[PDB]
């Protein structure tokens, strides 16, 4: 039923009330998954309530990218400049424990900058 | 768009967005169309 919720959104890329069952299908999930939050965000794409699901995607993707930033035991040079490109992109733009988890990447990047 | 449909993928995008404007500068060097917009 849960991965089969993306079975109905596969038919959305295959009409207004027929996509209404696909309307709350991208809204029942965000009210309650990594690849599912990338494909189903494109299910609604191809009024303002649709982009309300996109902000839920753009939020935890960086937190998932913070897990990819927590998994940065690859010590490169452009990657470390890309690490500033992931942190200073939302410093003007953009949940309590993730903020304390953000300092973990802040120390370990400089620890790896001291290592390499 | 092959990689599109972690942070290393967008490292190829910056190589695309760089020389595309340089290729657009060639399209800007080829602006012998004299419009207003």
């Amino acid at each position: 039923m849960i991965a089969v919720k993306d079975i109905t959104d596969l038919n959305i890329q295959d009409l207004t009330s027929e996509v209404i069952n696909g309307d709350t299908t991208p809204s029942s999930a965000k009210f309650a998954s990594y690849i599912i939050n990338y494909n189903l965000s494109n299910i609604n794409l191809i009024k303002i309530l649709y982009r309300k699901g996109l902000i839920s995607k753009l939020d935890y993707e960086k937190y998932k990218r913070y897990c990819i930033i927590s998994r940065f035991k690859n010590n490169i040079l452009y990657f470390s400049t890309n690490y500033k490109d992931s942190q200073s992109l939302k410093i003007a733009i953009k949940i309590l424990e993730l903020p304390h988890d953000y300092i973990r990447k802040i120390d370990v990047l400089l620890t790896s900058i001291d290592s390499a």
